[PDB]
């Protein structure tokens, strides 16, 4: 399925520390962030996505249209400018964030009632799994 609508509660989070370190997120922020349960709310209408990731400590909102390049300033993360593009490869939603960091982006897909999110930066891969609330 390409339908990723839902309120998604984080079930697991593998190597978030490595990914954040590759992004140059400071030590203290990384230590807080690795322990937190995230909720990812996705509102998807055709090719329009509105997403909100929340935790007790920090939130991050990003909206995008599939197939439309957009400028991103990663405020509240690593505070960089990237040129972002989100597209479909089969039923995998693929984001490439072009800029200073190599191999920067993510892949998101559904597999039997779980949402999988693989975040990449440099040589690091973070693997997250969510379940619908
Ligand atoms: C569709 C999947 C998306 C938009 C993935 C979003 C991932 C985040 C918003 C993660 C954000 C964070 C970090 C990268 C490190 C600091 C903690 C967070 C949760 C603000």
């Amino acid at each position: 399925t390409r339908d990723q609508n839902g309120t998604w509660e984080m079930e697991s989070n593998e190597n978030f520390e490595g990914y954040m370190k590759a992004l140059d997120i400071d030590f203290a922020t990384r230590k807080i962030a690795v322990r937190l349960t995230q909720t990812l709310v996705i509102d998807q209408d055709g090719d329009n996505f509105k997403t909100k990731t929340t935790s007790t400590f920090r939130n991050y909102d990003v909206d995008f249209t599939v197939g439309v390049e957009f400028d991103e300033y990663t405020k509240s993360l690593d505070n960089r400018h990237v040129k972002a593009l989100v597209t479909w490869e089969g039923d995998v939603l693929v984001c490439v964030q072009k800029g200073e960091k190599e191999n920067r982006g993510w892949k998101k897909w559904i597999e039997g009632d779980k949402l999988y999110l693989e975040l990449t930066c440099g040589d690091q891969v973070c693997r997250q799994v969510f379940k619908k609330k």
